[PDB]
């Protein structure tokens, strides 16, 4: 909820999953 | 309320599912 | 409310799934 | 709902599904 | 969304599903 | 090299290999 | 080499290789 | 070199390979 | 080695490998 | 060469592999 | 400008039962 | 001007029961 | 002018039962 | 400008039962 | 703004049972 | 009695390479 | 007494590579 | 009495590589 | 009496590489 | 009585590489 003077920003959501099963 | 200095913005949602299953 | 400098933007949503098999 | 000068755009939604099987 | 002059545009949603056969 | 009176023994070797695939 | 009197023994070797396929 | 009085005995070797994958 | 009085005995070698994946 | 009275005995080698996935 | 590309559902279901007999 | 692209869907379900008998 | 991107989904459920008997 | 940003979700359930018997 | 921002969440459940009897 | 019963052998080798081109 | 029963053998080697280019 | 039973074996080796470029 | 029972063995080797770039 | 017990073993190797860059 940006409500102030103008500035620089960004919105980039990233998700990653990694796993190594040994059995 | 996404408002700020005129600039470039892109809602690029990156998703990836990786897993090294042995079976 | 995306209001800023008149620019071009396009969503680059990509999805990929990969696994392995061994029996 | 972005607005700008008459420009060109396109939804580059790509989807891929690949796995492996030994049978 | 684009609401400018009637320009050329069309969705290009590509899809591919293939599996490795072995039997 | 088992040697003795006649018996009704017999081998019952069976193999089972199941594998799932979701494509 | 199970040698003995002439009995009625016999081998019952059977193979079973089942695999699931989606296609 | 199994040599002795007669008796009942039969080999019942069985193998099972189970596996599951969630694509 | 088995060279004594008669006694019931038989091999029951069995293998079972279980594995799962949650992705 | 375990020689003695006819006592009950039978070899049975069992193996099991278990893993706890965490993602 | 209501536009939406088509879609197809690739529903699959596999099931079988096997019960031999020696007799 | 409602817009919403579709998504691929595929419900997988495997189940089987096997029971042997020597008689 | 509602907007809402979709999300890939897939229900996974596998189960099996086996009851071996030597008789 | 009502917009929804759902997250990725997928159900996972794997279980197996075995009850051997020599009879 | 009328925009939601849910948190990542996924159901996880892994359990198994094994039994054996010599009889 | 130097004799060995027959037995089927499972051996295969599959390979595939796909590459998209735009030009 | 050179005698040895056969056994099932499963040997495989799968490999695949996918690439993309926009030019 | 040169006798030696066989053993189950299944060698496998899977490998895959994926790359992407927008140019 | 040169006899020696074997043991279960299976060479496992899985590896993958990924290099994502937006350019 | 030349009988030497075996040695249980199981080769396991899991490794992966990832290099994400936005450029």
């Amino acid at each position: 909820e940006p409500v102030a003077e103008p500035d620089i920003m960004a919105t980039n959501r990233v998700v990653h999953v990694i796993t190594n099963v040994l059995q």
